[PDB]
């Protein structure tokens, strides 16, 4: 079981806080997206391209179940994983840190468009708020710890999580 499972919208800091929290804890980081494309040689985006969310999520939920079981480090859940009820069920009892980010800051951190398909450019701010409106309640469902990453620099979010694990 992971030291901590990180959930949040794109830009909330999963990959970042994950890497830093993993390092701090001396443990490894496991990003389910990477765990997904590695295990498939075919990229997340391109995966969707060929088989769509219905399939992606099936693959994703299965890697998550796996990571939740065999990973003792820090696990960063790909943003939409929470939408799969089986991902939510798999999460129960685990240490789930919901990295909270406002839509304004969130739209801005992901400003570079470092992938994030559902977050395509044409009217991203609107897109991100809708996305936040939909995923937000779910992250709050599965979260055992909510961390506001809005003001806090990465180090402080990480120390905040450490201080609380
Ligand atoms: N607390 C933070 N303060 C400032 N920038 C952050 C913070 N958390 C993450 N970032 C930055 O925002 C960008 C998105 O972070 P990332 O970890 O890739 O998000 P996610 O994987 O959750 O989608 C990264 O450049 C990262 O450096
Ligand atoms: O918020 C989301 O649905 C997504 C979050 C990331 O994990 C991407 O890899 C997924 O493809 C999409
Ligand atoms: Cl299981
Ligand atoms: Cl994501
Ligand atoms: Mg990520």
């Amino acid at each position: 079981a992971p030291k901590a499972v990180l959930v949040g919208l794109p830009g909330s800091g999963k990959s970042t806080i994950g890497r830093r929290l993993a390092k701090a804890l001396g443990v490894g980081l496991l990003d389910t997206d990477v765990a997904i494309e590695q295990r498939t040689g075919r990229s997340i985006a391109d995966i969707f391209a060929t088989d769509g969310e219905q399939e992606f999520r099936r693959i994703e939920e299965d890697v998550v179940r796996a990571a939740l079981a065999d990973h003792d480090g820090v696990l960063s859940l790909g943003g939409g994983a929470v939408t799969s009820p089986g991902v939510r069920a798999a999460l129960a009892g685990h240490t789930v840190v919901y990295l909270e980010i406002s839509a304004a800051e969130g739209v801005r951190r992901t400003g570079g468009n470092t992938v994030r398909p559902l977050l395509a450019g044409p009217d991203r701010a609107e897109k991100y708020r809708a996305l936040m409106a939909k995923r937000a309640p779910l992250y709050r469902r599965v979260a055992t710890m909510r961390v506001d990453t809005n003001r806090r620099n990465p180090g402080a979010v990480v120390r905040h999580i450490l201080s609380r694990l």
